[PDB]
C-alpha cells in the first residue's frame, strides 16, 4: 500500500500545476492542465479530473490542498478572484468536497507559497519572511516566527490592491499617470503595475505596442531605446512601492515568485534603488529569487493537509 | 522590585513605576524638552532618581520612544523631535544612570500592552495605531511584537499618501506636505492631530488647534463640518489600504486624536467602500488604557 499521499494545487490563470507528494514529501506526480477560464463546472472539472486521475495512478484518496489567487470569503466560502472573473462568488471548498467526496483545504496562492518558502531551513528560524508574488496579479504571504498570519478575513498580504502611492504617481507623470482599472473593481491598485501584466501594459501606455514581457526584456537586453526606458521606470516604479510595503512591514526576508521574478535585473538593481525611499536607519531585507523555482504554491498547498 | 516605563510623547514625557504585582504605584508626566538633547537626556534622568529617591530603589528602565532606534548603531530616528535626532539613547542613559535601558517604539509598547488584555488574548493579530504628533503603529502577531529587520515595522506614518487619498485631496492640487523623515507627503503629516491641523489650515487658511476644529464641528460650523468630513474619508481610504495589506483581527487606536469619538462611529460606515468585497471589518477600539498603553508597554519590556 502506498500510504498518504499529499495533492496541492496551484491554480493559475492559464494553468492548473499539481502536485502529489508521499509520506516522505518526495514529489512522485506533477501535472499541468489547461484552466479552464469559460465553464465553472469546467474549472471543477480540470481539478476532479486531476485527483481522480492521480486516485488511479497510486490507488489511493489523497488530501486535497489549493492554493488560488484570490481569497475564498472567511464567513461564505465565496471566491474573489480579481484576475479569474470565471470563478468569482463560487464555494469551491464545498463543491470539491461534493465532486471529490472528501475534505478540501483552499488558501492564497501566494500565502501557500510564503509557507513552502519559509519551511526552508534557511529561512525556518527567520522572525518574519514575505513571499511576494509577481505574475498575472501581485500577492503576498506574510509569515512571522513561522507562522502565517492570514488575517481578520483571509486578505493578509493582498498588497497588489492597495493603490499606488504618491511617489510612485509622481514617478509615472502625476495627474498624467496612467489609472489602470483593477479586477477588485477599484482603480489605480498595483496588481494592474507590478505584476508581469502590469509590466507589459505599462510599456503599452507608454510606447502604443502590445509587447510581452519576456519580449520587452529582451529588447532591453539589446539595448533598444524604448526598452531601456521602460525598465529604468518600471525598476524605479517597483523599489517606490515596495519601500513603502516594507516600511510598513520591515520583513528579514523577501522571495520573489511569478513570472517576473525571473528578470534577474531585479535582483540587482532594488539594493541600489531602495535606500532612497527607506528611512535612513532602514536595513535591507536580504531579497532573495524563490528557491523552489514555480512549485512554491504546489508544494505549500499540498502542506496544508500535513 | 520596581520596573519603570516611559512613554515619551511629542508634547510631553509620561512616565510609571509598577510595583512587583504590576500596580501603578507611580505617575508623573513632564512637557517634553524638545529645544536640546542635554534636556531631553535630563528630563528622562530626573526623573528615575526622584523615583529611586521616592520608593528607595534603583528600578528597571523600559522607554518607548516616537522613532526608532538603528539596529545596528543604536543612534535614534525620531521624525517629530529633531532634538533627539542621532543620539545613542540607550548607551547615553545606561552611562547616566548606570544601570541597562531597554528602548522600543511608542506604538509598540501600546499595542503590546493592549494586546495582552484579556480580552484580546487569544486574538491572532493585533494592530495599535497611534495619532498624535505623529502616526505610528504596533504589529502583534499571537502576542508577540514584530518589531521587523530594523525596528521599522509598523511604521505606517512613513508611508505615502495612496493614490485614492491624493484623489479625494485635489490629485496634482493636493497639498504635499514634508516630512520629518525628509521624504514628503508621508501619512505621518496628514492622520496625525498635526496632520489634521495642518489639512485645515492648508484649506482654510486659519491656524487652529486640533481640539478647536473639533469644537466647531460639534456645533455644525460649515469649515470644519467640511474639513472632518474630508479628514473621514482620508482616514478611512489610508486605513483601508493598510488593512488590505495587514488584514488585523483588532484595531486598538490611541494618541491624543484617538479621543475623537466620531471616529469609531465613521470608520466602520466609510472603509467598506475601499475594502476588497469579502474583507470583513477588523474590531476597531479605543484604548483601554487610555493614554497608559505606552508606558505599560514600556516598563514590561523588563518583565
Ligand atoms: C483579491 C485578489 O484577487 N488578489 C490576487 C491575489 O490574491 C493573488 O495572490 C495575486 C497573485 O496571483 P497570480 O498567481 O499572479 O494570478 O493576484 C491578486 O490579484
Ligand atoms: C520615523 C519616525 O520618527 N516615526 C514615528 C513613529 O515611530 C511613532 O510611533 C509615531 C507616533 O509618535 P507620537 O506619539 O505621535 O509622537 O510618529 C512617527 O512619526
Ligand atoms: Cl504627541
Ligand atoms: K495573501
Ligand atoms: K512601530
Ligand atoms: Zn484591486
Ligand atoms: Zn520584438
Ligand atoms: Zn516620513
Ligand atoms: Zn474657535
Amino acid at each position: 500500500f502506498q500510504g498518504t499521499m499529499y495533492y496541492g494545487f496551484d491554480i493559475g490563470g492559464t494553468k492548473i500545476e499539481f502536485g502529489a507528494f508521499d509520506a516522505d514529501l518526495v514529489r512522485v506526480a506533477r501535472e499541468r492542465v489547461a484552466t479552464p477560464t469559460e465553464s465553472y463546472a469546467a474549472f471543477l472539472d480540470a481539478i476532479v479530473t486531476l485527483v481522480n486521475n492521480a486516485d488511479a495512478e497510486f490507488g489511493v484518496k489523497g488530501t486535497v490542498g489549493i492554493g488560488i489567487p484570490g481569497i475564498a470569503d472567511v464567513e461564505t466560502g465565496k471566491l474573489l478572484t480579481s484576475n479569474i472573473p470565471a470563478a468569482m462568488g463560487h464555494t469551491l471548498q464545498r463543491d470539491l468536497e461534493e465532486r471529490l467526496q472528501r475534505p478540501v483545504k483552499i488558501e492564497n496562492d501566494a500565502n501557500c507559497f510564503a509557507l513552502s518558502e519559509a519551511w526552508d531551513e534557511d529561512l525556518r528560524g527567520e522572525p518574519s519572511v514575505l513571499g511576494l508574488i509577481l505574475g498575472t496579479g501581485v500577492g503576498g504571504g506574510l509569515i512571522f516566527n513561522g507562522k502565517v498570519h492570514s488575517g481578520r478575513a483571509n486578505i493578509a498580504g493582498e498588497i497588489g490592491h492597495t493603490r499606488l502611492p504618491y511617489d510612485a504617481l509622481k514617478l509615472l507623470g502625476m495627474e498624467n499617470a496612467p489609472i489602470f482599472p483593477c479586477g477588485c473593481k477599484n482603480s489605480g491598485c498595483i496588481d494592474n503595475y507590478l505584476s508581469g501584466r502590469g509590466f507589459e501594459q505599462l510599456y503599452d501606455h507608454y510606447f502604443s505596442e502590445k509587447l510581452s514581457a519576456p519580449e520587452i526584456i529582451a529588447h532591453y537586453e539589446q539595448g533598444e531605446r524604448r526598452a531601456v526606458q521602460h525598465v529604468e521606470r518600471f525598476m524605479e516604479l517597483l523599489a517606490i512601492c515596495l519601500a513603502n510595503i516594507f516600511t510598513c512591514l520591515d520583513p528579514h526576508v523577501v522571495v520573489l515568485g511569478g513570472g517576473l521574478s525571473n528578470f534577474e535585473l531585479i535582483y540587482q538593481e532594488l539594493p541600489k534603488r531602495l535606500p532612497a525611499h527607506l528611512l535612513h536607519v532602514a536595513k535591507l531585507p536580504k531579497i532573495i529569487k524563490a528557491r523552489h523555482g514555480d512549485a512554491g504554491g504546489v508544494r505549500g498547498a499540498a502542506f496544508l493537509n500535513l
